[PDB]
């Protein structure tokens, strides 16, 4: 029958799907939601073998274990097992495209379980087994007895195996086929793995059962009165004497029961639903559930009999809250949302695509501790337990059918074929089944990249008319298609418009008041983080706070898809498409995480953080202003501290305890300071701490902090006069000054600082040059697709005009002494193929305090694509343990990404000057630097710089890090200037004009020094 | 041109039509229906079917018709004649000036229904003045009503021809029957004969 | 499989819907809506019997027409030749309302039809077979070799046949269940056929 190459079939003998059950026969325990006897894991040690195909099973195998069988753990993805390679291709199938067929050779993967199943389950009842996640389709076998198929590889299959058991020993056979018809609305930018890599359990509910049930929360217009409405369902004999209860828990404290026999209202002309009955429960102002304070109440559903005899009982966490959208806005509990959100793969570097509730817990906690509200769940359901958690930590979350054809021409050729209805259908269905009780999800998402179909407007209607509780959106089509109530872009631009045909990307400003158009705007993803990226995110979140109708949007995304491989020695390193002979691949694409795969934060993270602040402030004379952007709470556990220095040195500090209402103001009057003494810039330096734990933050939590430049008082004062004339010696090759026991050596021939001596001590393994080049950002490849060569990106741009072939021609190069120092006065010329690049003029000061001022005068070609950098860099001979500077940090930030750096004095690690983007590139940069000490060396000026023991060209030529070796000395790159990283996408310029070097003229000065 | 979708047996009458199990059953009733006479002039409204209740299936199948082929108005009597599966207010056998005021699905007089709050369809009778045996007493009072409102727009009598069968007796000589005549049973007698027509096509 | 009572399975190996065609090899016989040599009509006498339950057929009537048969004429329905009786009822579904399950007793049409095919219909192109109308489910068998299924009496089946054919004498077999997962949603008022 080849069911796998039938869109026709996506299951056989599947029992309907529904929300979480777990058969308490206890109350008690459904009340405090405790482990049931009624749920058995059947997670562990199972059997498994690997075939090339499903013909190359052997028939034995359904009756008994196959000897040249492994014992492995379950639920994983047998890729992590080393059976075969895991494959990351990005848009392009990893299969022939051909509907609805897959290859013969299609990778089979054999699971086998040996358990007991206890008499009582038998005697009584109804046994079934679960299969929480299968990729991506199977057959199972109870006993060598056929039971069923499924399909859909994201959402819980569940089969009845009441004839199948026996008392004792039993096995289950499960056939996992790789590919399937059902791959092909799989087709999301991620690894490509298979296997049961989610729960496997059993689940014993009696035979007269609870087979369903909807709670819906419906208010007053102020909130004080709610109307908890519950619909059950039953299967089973129905009796006169059965009656469903339900009862709403606070705590401990019974808020509300009601009790009646089954039997619905009038429906239609033949009568209503005899197997149905609805309790409607009032409950008087009522905790209301938000991200902010995520209030949950219980709500138990017992079905007995009229003499108090308790036959199951279910239960779910319930969440008074409201969504909708009117007049344009999105409002929850009547509010207007501003959505600080990410969308978040289910990946873990050793186990895949296996979830954990570890792993859950820590993504959580690290994503509300970076202000994060809400999840998109991209781009299908997630492991049951997510909702649960995002439902009591709160967050509030998009759920998302498990549908994507990305790799379909054009987009929508499924989608639009009513051929490909049903199995779309059942993606969408089954998941609203099963989530719709969790008050964390806000928002119903028909899928991710299927273009816009027919399919999709019957399914966006269908959802509607099941759950009018919740929006739908899909960003298909155009992102404002009919089947949307959101325009959810991806990628749109704030200002700049992305006018491609069919389905432009307006800018979102822009966007909101086209003709005609109502709806709110929240980017279903934005600002791309793959690497050193989130340039111009501030630019974002300034349009989504000035504009009601820009609600915000998800960051793309949480947690790089990398996984860990081992070499010779054991060590692990992480790998990406096409490490594991996986081919075609799209190799780093992988990769576009605000976190590594083990969690660790990328530098981009405190940006994200920082613009997602849900305080606000404004300085005006002494007078602190402070706004809240909560729309429940009040600042219950909030106070500011506020710190004023003078360039580093602290002078006054303070702290007032933080009361303000949501959306409310607060004035703080800061003290009157005493003008420092010295000359320099005072800062102000406030940040929100949070003094008590709660769920997901530690006391002292920092949740916000704001800069402002002070007083500033400007040196006038003339430095006392040297004491010695440094001495300037003339050959025909160099240009050499001498002062005490240091020496400055020019090269007549380079023109170029060639050597520097203290005593008998180089200083430098490499000469001193001007540097315009930079090693190649995720950003600047801009590539999704390894197959795509784009000539527009700006690697590809600096290559093409030379800017890496570029060589310096000297121009002039002469010396002068002065009543108290020497001048060295350069020129230089940087040409490719007979055009001239860039032109370099410096002067060289150094006097009798042994102090050399450098001025350095850059021309740039109006023609030649704007370069990533203008500065100078050097391979010092030395190695220290330690960097002090005083400016932005301490974090790495660039030109546009660094709102989130604070100005101050600053001193770290050589390590930490470094960071280990898996793909390496420039890294590593800290702007407004006034002051860098390294050694015994310091350089003072107006700079950016980057410090450790990688040079640009091993970064630019090491496409893993894993394979970097530290260089003898430490490379030093100080810019006067560097281009913005950009991140709006990675795929194309995203580079924003006000941050690209397009002035022609540059000037920058910078003394260097002995410390 | 109605979709091959009726589940009036069922109890309620939408159990099947509600349950997204059977969503793609009648997806196919309504999508190869649509792909097979969408090019037809005659074709100038689709009807997801007949005494199916009224179900999530019905307004997502509802919606796939109004993306597919925007030319046509779709409509649908399940379910109050009025459900947000219509374009058109198609109730059968609801009276001119007497009000059914049957519980969850009542048949208001099409004079009334039109005015109620908010309402603003056309309404056409999908079913009406049923012609079984000696009947259509009072038609007339339908054309006045459809003639002075101009959203009244008509109807579709039922029905057109008796659904007799031909049956021999012992001389062999042809007789007409119905319901029961067969040994067919349960069976609903002589309610199959309902048209203007005889079966042969001789005038009632 | 028992495909007849799955609403799951509504079809097997049918092909997609479209508007009516008849290929015609000349624009003039188009523009005039003439017959189409393209388009064979397969109407006329065929061989029919009569079974209980889809059980009883035996596995012979594949590949061999059954001597028991009669000759009918196609299109029909059989209770008109008299086979079974047909069935008035209103509201009250004909068989138990159980879905998607019907009775094990399921009147079973037998339909066989031995017909001529040219070589030049299979040296190139495709060659499809067309059901208009089939009341209410069938399976569909060429020379022996199960072609495909299909449900909703009131749509047209179609099916490519170009690999099941052979130049001159072939033989189609078609077992048509009158109670199905479809009866459920074809609950009309009007005789049960
Ligand atoms: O548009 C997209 O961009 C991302 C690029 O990393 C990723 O492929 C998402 O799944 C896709 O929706
Ligand atoms: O409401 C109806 O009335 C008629 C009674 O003859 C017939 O049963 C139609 O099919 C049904 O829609
Ligand atoms: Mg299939
Ligand atoms: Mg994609
Ligand atoms: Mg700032
Ligand atoms: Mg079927
Ligand atoms: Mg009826
Ligand atoms: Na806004
Ligand atoms: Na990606
Ligand atoms: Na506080
Ligand atoms: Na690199
Ligand atoms: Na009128
Ligand atoms: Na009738």
């Amino acid at each position: 029958r080849r069911d796998w190459e039938n869109p026709g079939v996506t299951q056989l003998n599947r029992l309907a799907a529904h929300p979480p059950f777990a058969s308490w026969r206890n109350s008690e325990e459904a009340r405090t939601d405790r482990p049931s006897q009624q749920l058995r894991s059947l997670n562990g040690e199972w059997r498994f073998a690997w075939f090339p195909a499903p013909e190359a099973v052997p028939e034995s195998w359904l009756e008994c274990d196959l000897p040249e069988a492994d014992t492995v753990v379950v639920p994983s993805n047998w890729q992590m097992h080393g059976y075969d390679a895991p494959i990351y291709t990005n848009v392009t199938y990893p299969i022939t495209v051909n509907p609805p067929f897959v290859p013969t050779e299609n990778p089979t993967g054999c699971y086998s379980l040996t358990f007991n199943v206890d008499e009582s389950w038998l005697q009584e009842g109804q046994t079934r087994i679960i299969f929480d996640g299968v990729n991506s389709a199977f057959h199972l076998w109870c006993n060598g007895r056929w039971v069923g198929y499924g399909q859909d590889s994201r959402l819980p299959s569940e089969f009845d195996l009441s004839a199948f058991l026996r008392a004792g020993e039993n096995r289950l056979a499960v056939m996992v086929l790789r590919w399937s018809d059902g791959s092909y609305l799989e087709d999301q930018d991620m690894w490509r793995m298979s296997g049961i890599f989610r729960d496997v359990s059993l689940l014993h509910k009696p035979t007269t059962q609870i087979s369903d049930f909807h709670v819906a929360t419906r208010f007053n217009d102020d909130f004080s009165r709610a109307v908890l409405e519950a619909e059950v369902q039953m299967c089973g004999e129905l009796r006169d004497y059965l009656r469903v209860t339900v009862s709403l828990w606070q705590g401990e404290t019974q808020v509300a029961s009601g009790t009646a026999p089954f039997g619905g209202e009038i429906i239609d002309e033949r009568g209503g639903y005899a197997d149905r009955v609805t309790l409607r429960l009032n409950v008087e102002n009522p905790k209301l559930w938000s991200a902010e304070i995520p209030n949950l109440y219980r709500a138990v559903v017992e079905l007995h009999t009229a003499d108090g005899t308790l036959i199951e009982a279910e239960a779910c966490d319930v969440g008074f809250r409201e969504v909708r959208i009117e007049n344009g806005l999105l409002l929850l509990n009547g509010k207007p949302l501003l959505i600080r959100g990410v969308n978040r793969h289910e990946h873990h570097p050793l186990h895949g695509q296996v979830m954990d509730e570890q792993t859950m817990v820590q993504d959580i906690l690290l994503m509300k501790q970076n202000n994060f509200n809400a999840v998109r769940c991209s781009h299908y359901p997630n492991h049951p337990l997510w909702y649960t958690l995002c439902d009591r930590y709160g967050l509030y979350v998009v759920d998302e059918a498990n549908i994507e054809t990305h790799g379909m021409v054009p987009m929508n050729r499924l989608t639009d074929d009513p051929r490909w209805l049903p199995a779309m259908s059942e993606r969408v269905t089954r998941m609203v089944q099963r989530d719709r009780n969790h008050p964390s999800v806000i928002i119903w998402s028909l899928g991710n990249e299927s273009g816009h179909g027919a399919n999709h407007d019957a399914l966006y209607r269908w959802i509607k008319s099941v759950d009018p509780s919740r929006p739908v959106q899909y960003e298909g089509g155009g992102a404002d298609t009919t089947a949307t109530d959101i325009i959810c872009p991806m990628y749109a631009r704030v200002d700049e418009d992305q006018p491609f045909p069919a389905v432009p990307k307006w800018s979102i400003k822009k966007w909101l008041s086209l003709p005609g158009e109502t709806r709110p705007l929240i980017l279903c993803e934005y600002a791309h983080a793959a690497g050193n990226s989130l340039g111009g995110f501030a630019k974002y979140w300034q349009a989504f706070r000035q504009y009601p109708r820009l609600q915000g949007g998800f960051v793309w995304d949480w947690v790089d898809q990398s996984l860990i491989k081992y070499d010779e020695n054991g060590n692990p390193w992480s790998a990406y498409g096409g490490d594991f002979g996986d081919t075609p691949n799209d190799r780093q694409f992988c990769m576009n995480g605000l976190v590594f795969a083990d969690r660790t934060p990328h530098p981009a993270l405190t940006e994200a953080k920082h613009q997602q602040q849900f305080f606000q402030f404004r300085l005006s004379g002494q007078t602190i202003e402070v706004t809240s952007e909560y729309l429940f709470r009040h600042s219950d556990n909030e106070l500011l501290h506020w710190m004023v220095a003078l360039d580093g040195k602290p002078l006054a500090s303070g702290e007032v305890p933080l009361d303000v209402a949501p959306q409310g103001k607060q004035l703080i009057e800061l003290p009157e300071l005493p003008q420092p003494e010295s000359a320099g810039q005072l800062w102000l330096t406030v940040r929100v701490v949070q003094p008590n734990a709660t769920a997901w933050s530690e006391a002292g939590h920092i949740s916000a902090w704001q800069q402002w430049r002070l007083a500033e008082n400007l040196s006038v004062t003339l430095p006392a006069a040297s004491h010695a004339i440094p001495h300037l010696t003339t050959s025909e090759m160099d240009f050499c000054i001498e002062l005490g026991n240091k020496r400055w050596q020019f090269n007549r021939q380079s023109g170029f600082l060639s050597q520097m001596w203290i005593g008998d001590k180089k200083q430098l393994l490499t000469p001193l040059r001007d540097q315009f080049t930079r090693a190649p950002l995720d950003n600047d490849i801009g590539v999704s697709e390894a197959t795509r060569i784009d000539p527009n990106a700006w690697v590809e741009r600096w290559k093409a005009a030379g800017h890496y072939q570029a060589e310096a021609a000297l121009l002039q190069c002469t010396a002068d002494t002065l009543a108290d120092a020497v001048l060295i006065t350069t020129a230089h010329a940087w040409q490719h193929q007979g055009k001239t690049l860039f032109i370099s003029r410096k002067t060289y000061r150094i006097d009798g305090s042994g102090q050399m001022a450098i001025t350095v005068d850059v021309e740039v070609a109006s023609d030649t694509p704007h370069p990533a950098r203008i500065g100078l860099n050097c391979q010092l001979a030395q190695v220290a343990e330690r960097v002090n500077w005083l400016g932005l940090g301490p974090q790495e930030n660039y030109p546009d990404r660094l709102t989130a750096a604070c100005f101050d004095r600053w001193d770290l690690p050589l390590s930490d000057m470094y960071t280990p983007y898996v793909f390496p590139s420039e890294n590593g940069l800290r702007c407004g630097t006034r002051e860098l000490n390294y050694g015994p060396h310091q350089w003072r000026g107006d700079f950016q710089f980057n410090i450790s023991r990688y040079s640009q060209q091993q970064l630019m030529e090491t496409s893993h890090r894993h394979l970097l070796h530290a260089e003898e000395g430490t490379w030093l790159n100080i810019d006067g200037f560097h281009m913005g990283i950009g991140g709006d996408d990675s795929w194309s310029p995203s580079v924003s004009a006000e941050f690209q070097l397009s002035a022609g003229r540059y000037h920058y000065q910078l003394v260097w020094c002995q410390k």
